């Protein structure tokens, strides 16, 4: 039960999903780029045609953004197909996950007929990896999943934890597959495509939707310098799993060359706006999250926070179905600073003029 | 290697993909309905949110056109991706398949670790399906996969038959999985849908990207009474596979009342007036294709009819990579009245005044 079903949440409380405020799901709130939207209309004759199988212009597209050979690239129907991708073409036999994290991978290893280990991160480390994870790691281990930075915590672990995490799992014949579906968020970290040319055991994955607002059009990507493991990858797929209109979108939106720099200043200005406020509320513990979104812990047991916002017409995503979290955890996301004030006030109402 | 790759024919004689007349897929020529492009232009923004999950509005479209619960509906990513599901989802042991037939169903078994068996058609009956296949049913079997109509044959097998064969799957327990991607086409043909209530054992797989030309946009659907098993599928399968601006195509295309009988009129009219002219050609067998698309058997075996209509920029699909068929063997679309004449005289160059 994932974040943004507005649909399922309006069906709830017998409204209609457009009467919702959404921050169960994190999408840049500045919309699909402009030039994205004039590009799909002008275009959409292509559906009457099926998606060219190899989707050249759009591999072409990502290795040109990256500086890397097209032949490391993968699109996929949304990030969430390439997790299914690389488990499947890894078929790992014993596979590391780190809870609390997005919970496909769980679900895509287990489907593959993997023994999944968990790494737990620990509430009295706030939740931050540390480098007690490299003890865990053994040579029976095939892969090793990390989120960076991590769903639903927003944290990003030190360049040199992962250097160190990506070095021992070189050693140990371990493939670490760091999935930076949000790191496009984080001002000037580049992730570790820039590093995958010596290091054919690193798997990146990827998503346009939440950085560039086209969650409905499904677009994520897999990228790796291991020639024969991709080529198996490009078999393990299924064809036209990317659809045509996704394609197109990938492509102009690698094009906007402001985007980067005004969603970084949005984040940097309401987005720590936002932050400011939400820690001056009582009774409540929030995570700093480098993205756009914020772990909240709830310090009122006898409170469904999710519940009672919902009744206010605001959806926020419940944590309590990740593995290692309780009831108390929520997750919002960062939008735009009008919505984050009716976030903010419906907040107060719940948490304010209450005693410990 | 499946037919429409437009941009891959053009890549291989160094032009643009704008310039080939492709009859390698078997799209409706009508286009995507009127009303279809109006919705997806005017609820474009959807795509700024995630699909909903669950699907309700597409899943109760599909039930109400149907006439049946909406609980026995999975949608997915193409019909491509329901093959998927249901191999993936009934994960059978020992399963058969009938060739030639749609390369995809042996890719999604070997994927999900079948042991394939071949039920081969043969040319001395002219492809046709035979109750031979009967007596080749065997206990051991789960499952057995047959396209009606067939591709590429574009053969139906005979009601009467087909019932047989379901009659002996269910004493045999044994799944039937029937493809009706291109039934639509056919006239008055109802398919097993309405079928199914007493007959969980059957499955029935649909496509909407052919008759409603949205290939590239992908969407496809399955259809069994069995709950249990349907419950399981809703689970093997991957999260917001359907993207949101197929799910809306899919519902809006099914309110058009007109352009069933429009497609069928079509047919009747140029699609008849088609398959005559291809038969008055000489050195060309045509087999009685029953949907949009025919069978041709090339007599002259020093000639590569695709690779000499390619030059002539137009592409057909060549059958040689199909189980069962040889170099001999080539299908091609019925489109429009104009395009079909273009075909026509592409293949009399070929054909005409030329000796036994
Ligand atoms: C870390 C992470 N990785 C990959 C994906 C897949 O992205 P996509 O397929 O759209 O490219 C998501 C999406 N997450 C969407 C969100 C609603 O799920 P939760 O409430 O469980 O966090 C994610 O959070
Ligand atoms: C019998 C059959 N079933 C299912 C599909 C999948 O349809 P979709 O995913 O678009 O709903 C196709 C598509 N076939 C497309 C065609 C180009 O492939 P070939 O040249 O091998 O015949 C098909 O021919």
């Amino acid at each position: 039960a994932h974040g943004g079903n507005i649909r399922e949440p309006a069906t709830v409380l017998g409204i209609s999903p457009d009467q919702l405020l959404d921050f169960s799901a994190n999408i840049n709130p500045l919309g699909m780029p402009v030039s994205v939207k004039r590009a799909l209309i002008d275009n959409l004759d292509c559906i009457e045609r099926y998606p060219d199988a190899d989707y050249f212009h759009l591999h072409q597209a990502l290795a040109r953004h990256h500086q890397v050979p097209a032949s490391w690239i993968l699109a996929g129907n949304g990030e969430t197909e390439s997790i299914f991708t690389v488990a499947s073409g890894l078929k790992p036999r014993r596979a590391m996950i780190v809870t609390p994290g997005f919970a496909e991978y769980g679900r895509a290893l287990a489907q593959s007929g993997c023994e999944i280990r968990r790494w737990s991160l620990r509430e009295a480390d706030g939740w931050q990896l540390t480098d007690a994870i490299l003890e865990a790691l053994t040579p029976d281990l095939d892969c090793l999943f990390l989120c960076t930075p991590n769903n639903p915590t927003g944290l990003l672990p030190e360049r040199p934890l992962l250097q160190a995490i990506a070095d021992r799992c070189k050693s140990l014949n371990i493939n670490l597959i760091l999935d930076e579906a949000f790191i496009d968020f984080i001002p000037h970290e580049t992730g570790f495509i820039p590093a995958l040319k010596d290091n054919p055991h690193i798997w990146v994955l990827r998503s346009l939707t939440k950085f560039y607002a086209i969650p409905g059009l499904r677009l994520g990507y897999l990228v790796n310098s291991d020639d024969a493991a991709m080529a198996r990858m490009r078999r393990q797929q299924m064809p036209w799993s990317v659809n045509a209109l996704a394609a197109l979108a990938g492509e102009v939106a690698l094009q906007d060359s402001a985007w980067q720099q005004a969603t970084w200043h949005w984040l940097r200005e309401e987005g720590a706006r936002f932050y400011q406020a939400l820690c001056q509320l009582p009774l409540l513990t929030v995570y700093p999250g480098r993205a756009n979104y914020l772990l909240l812990r709830c310090e009122r047991e006898d409170i469904d926070l999710q519940r009672r916002l919902l009744t206010q017409r605001i959806l926020i995503r419940s944590c309590a179905n990740y593995p290692g979290l309780d009831s108390r955890y929520y997750r919002v996301a960062i939008r735009s600073a009008a919505q984050n004030e009716r976030l903010l006030a419906a907040l107060r109402n719940v948490l304010t003029g209450i005693a410990p």
